[PDB]
C-alpha cells in the first residue's frame, strides 16, 4: 500500500540502513518473491509495440537495480512491463570502495558512484540460462528483458568489451544497451559498427535489438553527432538518460557534493528535455526509452509526449517502494484518458505536433 510504504516502511529503512545495504535487502526480498504480487491489472491502453516486441505496459526498471540478474522474476511480479539488468562487465569487478551510494532525501534524489561493480558476464550468463525458456514465454506474453553492457575499468579496448557482452548475453536478451559518454564521432561510429556486426552474427531467434544509453550532460554538438551516427548505422533505439554529473542549483541534501551520478527528481526535466531533443534530431524514427526522475503518471506522460515510447524508473522505488509501479501506471492511464489519447502509442511524441 501506497501511504504505508511511503510514510512508514521506506522512512524506517532509510533510518536503519545505509543506501547500499537497503538496496541489497531489496534485491534479496524481490528475488525471494517475498513481496506481495502487484494488484494493478494492466489495461490495453498501456500496451506498446516497439523494438520488435510487445510491452504489456510501458514502465520498466532501469539498469542498476538488478546489476547481476538476480531479481528478474520478482521485478515482473512487482508490475514492471520490462526489466533491464546490468550493467554487466566482461570480467567480475568490485567497483569503488564503500560508501559509494548517498541519499538526498530532501531532494528526492540519490548520488551514486558504484563504478560498475559486476559479477561479470559468465556468472550472469548462467543465471539467465537457468530461466531462459521461462523468459522466452514472458517475452512472448509482453514482458521483455534488456541487458545493459559495460566495460571493465582496466580494459584497453572498450569496443571489444562491448563485443564480448553482445556475444555472451545477446543470445539471452531482447535488447542490449551500450552506454556512451561525451568527451569523437568517428570513434563512436567505429564502436557501434563493431557492436552491430557482433549482434548481426547471432542466430535470428537469439538476435537482440541494440540501444545506446546517453547522459544528460552532452553538449549540443555531441547530441547532433549521436543522432547522426544512430541514424546512419540503424541503431534500434536510445535510452535517455543516465544520471547527471551536474548539480542543479537548489539541491539541499547534505551529501550534494559527493562525486557521482545524480538521479531522481532533480534529473527529471533535464532528462525529458534530452528526450525531446533526441526525438527531434532523429525525426521521431528512433525509439526512445525515457528515464530520469519518474515518480508519477505525469512524469511518465511528459516523457512519452516528448518522444519516449517506454519509460524506466529506479530512484523513485527507493523512496516509495513497490507501490510506485502501480501508482505510475494507474496515473498514466488516467491522464491518457483525460487528454484524449487512445493509448500510450497515440501519445508518443505528441508534443512535437
Ligand atoms: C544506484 C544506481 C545505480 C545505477 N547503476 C546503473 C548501471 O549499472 N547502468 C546504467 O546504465 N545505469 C545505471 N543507473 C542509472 C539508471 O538506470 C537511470 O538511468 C537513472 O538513475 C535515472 O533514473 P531514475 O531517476 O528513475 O533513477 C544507476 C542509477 C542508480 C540510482
Ligand atoms: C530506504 C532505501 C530503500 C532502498 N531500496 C529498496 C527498495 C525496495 F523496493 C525495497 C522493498 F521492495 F523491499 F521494500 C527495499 F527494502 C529497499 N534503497 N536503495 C537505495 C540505493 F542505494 F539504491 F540508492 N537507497 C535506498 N534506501
Ligand atoms: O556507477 C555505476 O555503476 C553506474 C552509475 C550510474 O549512475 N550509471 C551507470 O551507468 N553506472
Ligand atoms: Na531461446
Ligand atoms: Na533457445
Amino acid at each position: 500500500d501506497e501511504r504505508f510504504y511511503a510514510e512508514h516502511l521506506m522512512p524506517t529503512l532509510q533510518g536503519l540502513l545505509d543506501p547500499e545495504s537497503a538496496h541489497r535487502l531489496a534485491v534479496r526480498f524481490t528475488s525471494l518473491g517475498l513481496l506481495p504480487r502487484a494488484r494493478f491489472q494492466d489495461s490495453d491502453m498501456l500496451e506498446v509495440r516497439v523494438l520488435g516486441h510487445k510491452f504489456r505496459n510501458p514502465v520498466g526498471i532501469a539498469a542498476g537495480f538488478d546489476k547481476h540478474g538476480e531479481a528478474v522474476d520478482g521485478l515482473y511480479k512487482m508490475g514492471f512491463g520490462f526489466v533491464e539488468i546490468g550493467s554487466v562487465t566482461p570480467k567480475p569487478q568490485e567497483g569503488n570502495p564503500r560508501p559509494r551510494v548517498f541519499r538526498l532525501p530532501e531532494d528526492q534524489a540519490v548520488i551514486n558512484r558504484y563504478g560498475f561493480n559486476s559479477h561479470g558476464l559468465s556468472v550472469v550468463e548462467h543465471r539467465l540460462r537457468a530461466r531462459q525458456q521461462k523468459q522466452a514465454k514472458l517475452t512472448e506474453d509482453g514482458l521483455p528483458l534488456g541487458v545493459n553492457l559495460g566495460k571493465n575499468k582496466t580494459s584497453v579496448d572498450a569496443a571489444e568489451d562491448y563485443a564480448e557482452g553482445v556475444r555472451v548475453l545477446g543470445p539471452l536478451a531482447d535488447y542490449l544497451v551500450v552506454n556512451v559518454s561525451s568527451p569523437g564521432k568517428a570513434e563512436l561510429r567505429r564502436l557501434l559498427t563493431k557492436v552491430l556486426q557482433e549482434r548481426d552474427g547471432l542466430r535470428r531467434v537469439h538476435r537482440p535489438a541494440v540501444l545506446v544509453k546517453i547522459a544528460p550532460d552532452l553538449t549540443s554538438q555531441d547530441k547532433e553527432d549521436i543522432a547522426s551516427v544512430v541514424k546512419e548505422l540503424g541503431i534500434d533505439g536510445l535510452i535517455v538518460t543516465n544520471t547527471t554529473v551536474s548539480r542543479p542549483a537548489g539541491l539541499q541534501g547534505a551529501l550534494r557534493s559527493e562525486t557521482g551520478g545524480l538521479s531522481g527528481k532533480p534529473l527529471r526535466d533535464l532528462s525529458t528535455q534530452t528526450i525531446r531533443e533526441m526525438y527531434a534530431l532523429t525525426q521521431g524514427r528512433v525509439p526512445i526509452i525515457g528515464v530520469g526522475g519518474v515518480s508519477s503518471g505525469q512524469d511518465a506522460l511528459e516523457k512519452i509526449r516528448a518522444g519516449a515510447s517506454l519509460v524506466q524508473l529506479y530512484t523513485a522505488l527507493t523512496f516509495w517502494g513497490p507501490p510506485v509501479v502501480g501508482k505510475v501506471k494507474r496515473e498514466l492511464e488516467a491522464l491518457l484518458k483525460e487528454q484524449g489519447f487512445g493509448g500510450v502509442t497515440d501519445a508518443i511524441g505528441a508534443d512535437h505536433r
